[PDB]
């Protein structure tokens, strides 16, 4: 059976915590007053909620209200407890209140307002310096949550809200996030296709914080190369093929062999044999102003098949890539 794995950082942070901290099933929600909030416009509907701009009539401040869909009941206190544990952390969206919605008969999460410009629009615009700046800001959020014993598990451009006027960033949508417990097996049906780590794509359940660094790597490749998404598979199987076209099949085998994992035999007629490519292969006239030797080396160090070999958030913030960014 599979060889076990553990995180190389913050391995035991929840084992030394009081039970209250990670046992979200036992959490008692503190409900505020639903009358304080007035919905103004619908912003989006996801798998698991509907999201509104709203106004808080006790301070007239703009807020965001997320009304949960009545499904997968356990996710609900998990998300609340994670948001309460991380509140006040660098670049972590601030849960301001929780109220009972009388129409949906579910919890509605009330957050601080962020005035995001659209990722597709905003990616078209980032300068070299701005990619580095914003990458550092996200790393702050990820190191904070990882050091608090939590993995986000859905890092992607849609979940990283940016107010480009005020140069301010928030990591949102903690509904897939989980507590890291050494040796725990996790569901591999997390993150969105283009951002799933190789561990997910080969059905390896004993993963950790390092999943988020694979996703961050995919976001970085998409920005510096100006190709959205960078690994563009048709489904979860083709997703691994597209990765193996860049990383190579020999290092994929080395990975699965290390953890004594077998690929789904459905890979037998689709995977082929591929060499590992040099990252320069993806550079052209239209993206070259976004690329540098430091950018390519930092990317190379995030996008590893072996989750254990990837830079930690802390180590990524140390990287030469960020030397040009003002502290
Ligand atoms: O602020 C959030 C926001 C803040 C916290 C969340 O957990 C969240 O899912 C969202 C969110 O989904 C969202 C959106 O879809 C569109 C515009 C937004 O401002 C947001």
């Amino acid at each position: 059976g599979p060889v076990p794995s553990r995180a190389r950082v913050y391995t035991d942070v929840n084992t030394h915590r009081p039970r209250e901290y990670w046992d979200y099933e036992s959490h008692v929600v503190e409900w505020g007053n639903q009358d304080d909030y007035q919905l103004v416009r619908k912003l989006g509907r996801g798998k698991y909620s509907e999201v509104f701009e709203a106004i808080n009539i006790t301070n007239n401040e703009k807020v965001v209200v997320k009304i949960l869909k009545p499904v997968k009941k356990k996710k609900i206190k998990r998300e609340i407890k994670i948001l309460e544990n991380l509140r006040g952390g660098p670049n972590i969206i601030t849960l301001a209140d929780i109220v009972k919605d009388p129409v949906s008969r579910t919890p509605a999460l009330v957050f601080e307002h962020v005035n995001n410009t659209d990722f597709k629009q905003l990616y078209q615009t980032l300068t070299d310096y701005d990619i580095r700046f914003y990458m550092y800001e996200i790393l702050k959020a990820l190191d904070y949550c990882h050091s608090m014993g939590i993995m986000h598990r859905d890092v992607k451009p849609h979940n990283v809200m940016i107010d480009h006027e005020h140069r301010k960033l928030r990591l949102i949508d903690w509904g897939l996030a989980e507590f890291y417990h050494p040796g725990q097996e996790y569901n591999v049906r997390v993150a969105s296709r283009y951002f799933k780590g190789p561990e997910l794509l080969v059905d390896y359940q004993m993963y950790d914080y390092s999943l988020d660094m694979w996703s961050l790597g995919c976001m970085l490749a998409s920005m510096i190369f100006r190709k959205e998404p960078f690994f563009h598979g048709h489904d979860n199987y083709d997703q691994l093929v597209r990765i193996a076209k860049v990383l190579g099949t020999e290092d994929l085998y080395d990975y699965i062999d290390k953890y004594n994992i077998e690929l789904d035999p459905r890979f037998n007629d689709i995977l082929g044999r591929h060499s590992r490519k040099r990252w320069e292969r993806f550079v052209h006239s239209e993206n070259q102003h976004l690329v540098s030797p430091e950018a390519l080396d930092f990317l190379d160090k995030l996008l590893r098949y072996d989750h254990q070999s990837r830079l930690t958030a802390r180590e990524a913030m140390e990287h030469p890539y960020f030397y040009t960014v003002v502290k």
